């Protein structure tokens, strides 16, 4: 669940 998570902290600005 820490990975799910890290693997989108760079895809949470390109679509918010």
């Amino acid at each position: 669940w820490i990975q799910x998570i890290t693997a989108l902290a760079p895809q949470a600005p390109a679509p918010f």
